[PDB]
């Protein structure tokens, strides 16, 4: 499964994910490519800021969905 992550910079990164991955698991994937601590990340799907501990399925995030990475601090 693959989703896209955009950033304020606007660079489009793609991630390999599992449908039952938590948002916390997605932040740890972004950490490894980008160097940003999870607690500094904030992720929007379709205008909605996502809560860690919930899963991509919980939010109907599926092949080719785009998440928007925003930084806290």
């Amino acid at each position: 499964l693959q989703i896209f992550v955009k950033t304020l910079t606007g660079k489009t990164i793609t991630l390999e994910v599992e449908p039952s991955d938590t948002i916390e698991n997605v932040k740890a994937k972004i950490q490894d490519k980008e160097x940003i601590p999870p607690d500094q990340q904030r992720l929007i799907f379709a205008g909605k800021q996502l809560e860690d501990g919930r899963t991509l399925s919980d939010y109907n995030i599926q092949k080719e969905s785009t998440l928007h990475l925003v930084l806290r601090l």
